[PDB]
């Protein structure tokens, strides 16, 4: 159900909500385990992680809490179903004024447990919609390996759970002609007066079309882009 | 098509994403205006706003940013259609070490710029949604003066957008009776083969029965609830 990956620290810590509780697991070089939960505050550029000074004891802080000790944190994420987000970092220090606050090392990764098992890319294809026969516009919005994200004019023809469609996405600027077909079938959508989006997860002939048109797109930092 | 009410702030910046850019504007006692942007970090409990820093030179830090003076602050929301969060706050403290911060009040209230135009209550209620005489089960799950979201099993029969309902939310914990119908217009939804979502919009005599059923509500804090 759940997937676990490594993921950039950065994209890591956006899901993770500031204010939410972290929970921080500390072994001293004795073997000592300690416990203790305390909330997020923020990070500084890419430098420091900011939580609360828990409100722990005066020996806690001396064999527990030392600037130095290497320490396990969990953090979660309440998108979607929900997500953990798991790391080791660096106590740095510790600061009483102007509040009380301690400072993390930010690792280059962390391990996150999400439902998603692979990433989905970000973009915006116009295309065309096939189903029954019948043409509609859309605009692709994600894309991943086994599945995409498309949005329609909302007065335009609307699609159930379980529909089998098949998206021609244009490629070329000129509409025109459009990369093999994504096919596969509604998974889920979202939908108003104002808007309308779906979920598509592929079939086996809609995976291939979806590597080979993914490969034929270019990057440009954030988005992937016709090419 | 945007409503501005007055929230605490800890509602307020819940709806900032920590990182996201803050912008600063100064007025000086002899009128001199500065506008400089930097971002978020978080919030220490209600004690203080932390920021990175602006990148801002010694001559604009002296005439602009010193510990005393007031600025106003505008943050944004990227929920929904988006939002913008306007609020007051004194720069209260400037640390070097171990990293640029600067620290401002957090000010009891924020004016919050967003599209929906009241409040929607938390609530978890069960009961039935009537449409051409058939009664599937529904939870709701927020209410406000104007409309509600509901929620249903999801092999529940599925409702489009514009059908009119009506809810009978029951009154007591043994199903038996219900609060005068919450009737309305299906305004939006969001389904797959696991989840059944509705948003709804009341008519005039279902916005009376709305009002009607949450004065008979008892508040625990967080939620409404029953008897």
């Amino acid at each position: 159900s759940k997937t676990v990956s490594t993921i950039n620290s950065t994209d890591a810590l956006a899901m993770v909500e500031h204010s939410s509780e972290l929970t921080l697991s500390i072994t001293t070089p004795v073997g000592t385990k300690f416990v203790c939960r305390t909330p997020f505050i923020g990070t500084h550029t890419d430098k420091f992680l900011l939580v609360e000074m828990p409100k722990i004891s005066a020996d806690d802080l001396q064999y527990f809490f030392q600037e130095g000790f290497w320490m396990n944190i969990r953090a979660i994420s309440p998108r979607g179903e929900g997500a953990l987000i798991h790391f080791r970092s660096q106590l740095m220090h510790i600061l009483q004024e102007p509040v009380p606050m301690a400072f993390l090392s930010i690792p280059n990764t962390m391990q996150v447990s999400q439902r998603r098992k692979e990433p989905r890319f970000e973009l915006n294809l116009a295309g065309k919609v096939l189903f029954d026969e019948h043409r509609g516009d859309c605009e692709l919005r994600d894309l991943s390996r086994s599945g995409c994200r498309f949005i329609t004019p909302p007065l335009g023809k609307t699609y159930q759970v379980g529909d089998l469609v098949a998206l021609e996405i244009f490629s070329d600027l000129r509409g025109t002609k459009t990369f093999p077909p994504l096919t596969g079938k509604i998974c889920n959508l979202q939908r108003s007066l104002h808007h309308a989006r779906y979920g598509l997860e592929f079939n086996e002939e809609g995976r291939n079309n979806a590597k080979n048109l993914l490969a034929q797109l270019k990057f440009n930092g954030t988005k992937l882009t016709l090419n």
